């Protein structure tokens, strides 16, 4: 299933977490454009607690059109996880319309 991150007027984040070990959590991020336009330039940035190890993949891309369905995703694990809340600090930097757009939060990871 799918965690919402956040909605904006022009993205759309969401999780999909799972539980693999008594200490890896499995993290996929996917971006979805709400806007007509296309984004670009598109950088995210997650970071866990410290006594915790995130493992990221590379972002699939940086950019997508119009309305995009899952346009951008990353996979990734957290390390040093274990099963006894996950506390994530994300950001996003992206291109729409000609204007530069930023929107940043902290995130609870449900139990898994």
């Amino acid at each position: 299933a799918r965690t919402l991150v956040n909605q904006s007027p022009n993205l759309k984040i969401e999780f999909e977490i799972s539980r693999e070990s008594n200490s890896v959590i499995r993290i996929k991020s996917f971006f979805t454009n709400l806007s007509s336009s296309p984004i670009s330039n598109l950088v995210f940035l997650l970071a866990v607690p410290k006594s915790m190890s995130l493992k990221l993949q590379p972002q699939s891309s940086n950019f997508m059109i119009g309305n995009a369905k899952d346009g951008i995703s990353q996979e990734g694990t957290i390390e040093n996880a274990p099963a006894n809340a996950l506390k994530v600090k994300w950001k996003v930097n992206y291109s729409v319309n000609s204007t530069q757009a930023e929107e940043t939060a902290v995130f609870t990871l449900p139990n898994v």
